């Protein structure tokens, strides 16, 4: 699809047996969803943004549905205020930005 | 052009005469950039991003181009990590997202 920018670039996801809302989000590195249990291993992490950082656990080889599209990669899960897709995964899914 | 996500997408801007290096971010609903003096009156806002709430400074209709394109809009000045070029400007540029 072509997605225009008049409004959050907002999808629906498939993330461990569930759907979610999440932003397309080309300013994030990585993948951060709101807290949520995912099977595996995983390690913590800060991650710091606008306001400062918050702790999250890193889950890696995650398997996610993005408006229909299947990748694999790393997952961060913690008390962010919005679930984003971030650069990790929107390359799997052949995201581009374009002008 | 068509930029790829496998590295930040990072452009340079030109604002107060000045070039400096920001991120195309379409999770932005805003344009935040460090602090810098611009002309005019400001209005307060609040912004909340990973790690909590913000105050920035709001600067109305200025004068600011993006990896060569000429954009007026608002500009929000305040301790944002990295300049971040937010929705409000890239629709002004023309930029979509494609998959
Ligand atoms: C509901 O809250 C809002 O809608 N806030 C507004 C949305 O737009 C306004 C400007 C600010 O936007 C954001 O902070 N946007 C966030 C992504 C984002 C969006 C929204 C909330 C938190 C984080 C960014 O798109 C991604 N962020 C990085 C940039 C600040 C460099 S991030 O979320 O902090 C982030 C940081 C690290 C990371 O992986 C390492 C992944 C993401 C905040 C306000
Ligand atoms: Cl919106
Ligand atoms: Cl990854
Ligand atoms: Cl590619
Ligand atoms: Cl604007
Ligand atoms: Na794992
Ligand atoms: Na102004």
């Amino acid at each position: 699809p072509q997605i225009t920018l008049w409004k959050r670039p907002l999808v629906t996801i498939k993330i461990g047996g569930q759907l979610k809302e999440a932003l397309l989000d080309t300013g994030a590195d990585d993948t951060v969803i709101e807290e949520m249990s995912l099977p595996g291993r995983w390690k913590p992490k800060m991650i710091g943004g606008i306001g400062g950082f918050i702790k999250v656990r890193q889950y890696d080889q995650i398997i996610i549905e993005i408006a229909g599209h299947k990748a694999i990669g790393t997952v961060l899960v913690g008390p962010t205020p919005v679930n984003i897709i971030g650069r990790n995964l929107l390359t799997q899914i052949g995201a581009t930005l374009n002008f």
